[PDB]
């Protein structure tokens, strides 16, 4: 896991398996831009807003809910998950991007959406920087 | 550029990712009948029927269908893809096709299989003729 | 035919052009060790490790990874090139290796670094060294 220099993240998707009640809108874009921005300190950019961003419940949502981000947005990279801590979703997550589709996907807990510290950022950067 | 002599064509496929309710059977081997006489004329026949010809929905179909393909159908030479238009269908096909599976395929657009036109046709012909020369 | 004897490979990179989901890094290395074998019993020794082991996709990659292995590994004498099969890849690579840069190139198959034989790894030596004798 050596640190890779020339990554660009064009396309990507959230998806919200967490309640609203409890990770809202403006919980998850004060989320995306800081992301964005230790994404950029480490040279590895997320470039835009997700070009998808939805609530979502149950395990059984996620082939689908894939399946529809695969077929919808073309060059599509990454898919970012928050999950509402333990779940059957997680599992699911996993067997679709990482051995169905082959598209990078990373999991993040609702408690570091909700509040997030530069810490949990960088090692979700580190994370996407060796998927992608 | 150079035009290739001695080509021949003899295992190649159809992948349909257009709707059959818009690009019907009839459609298709209406298509398959004109190229295969251009081809034929220009010296670079695709000499028989395709070795598969299946419809698919969406850019998650793609690396299955190839898969199968190429698992399935040793010497196939050529995918021939049809595509609805604007689609993630065309990124992943490029994809799957130059990168993940090493297989050569040439798209073409749904609405130049509805009708076809010997410049459409021609175009399709020197496509190939490139890839596979 | 005409086999070399005296070559010795000293410096030498690998480029995989097959995704790493295929051809993994345990796949690349014990191919490479493999290869290593083979070569120095054929009087051929592959002196080292790569200098250079990277995965990268689409014809595009080609040129700008071909330049930099030119400008940072002084006396590159070989580039093996780990592909998935037919792929304008292939043209691009042998545009640029044999016109553009002026390194030698060998291309492999990813289903022969997946699973080595006797006979693929004596295919892709008698390759190599033909590329590498000469004035
Ligand atoms: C079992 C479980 C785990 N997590 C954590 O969330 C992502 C984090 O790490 P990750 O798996 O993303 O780490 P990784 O090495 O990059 O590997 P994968 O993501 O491909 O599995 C994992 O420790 C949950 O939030 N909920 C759960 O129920
Ligand atoms: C860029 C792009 C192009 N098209 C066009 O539709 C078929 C035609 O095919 P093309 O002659 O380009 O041949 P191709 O097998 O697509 O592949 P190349 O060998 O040219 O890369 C291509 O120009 C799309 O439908 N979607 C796209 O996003
Ligand atoms: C489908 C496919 C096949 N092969 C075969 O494996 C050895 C030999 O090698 P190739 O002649 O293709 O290429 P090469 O030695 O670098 O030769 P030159 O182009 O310098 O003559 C070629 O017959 C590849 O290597 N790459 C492929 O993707």
């Amino acid at each position: 896991k050596q640190f890779h220099t020339g990554i660009e993240i064009k396309v990507w998707a959230i998806a919200c398996f967490a309640p609203q009640r409890q990770c809202t809108e403006v919980h998850l874009k004060s989320f995306t831009e800081q992301l964005r921005k230790i994404s950029r300190d480490a040279g590895m950019p997320i470039q835009g807003q997700p070009c998808f961003c939805k609530y979502a419940q149950g395990a059984d949502s996620v082939e689908p809910m894939f399946r529809h981000l695969k077929n919808t947005y073309a060059g599509l990279q990454l898919v970012v998950v928050i999950l509402p801590g333990k779940t059957p979703v997680y599992a699911e997550v996993k067997r679709v991007g990482d051995t169905v589709l082959g598209m990078a996907t990373q999991c993040v807990q609702m408690k570091n959406v909700q509040r997030t510290t530069p810490q949990t950022l960088s090692n979700l950067c580190l994370k996407i920087n060796v998927k992608l």
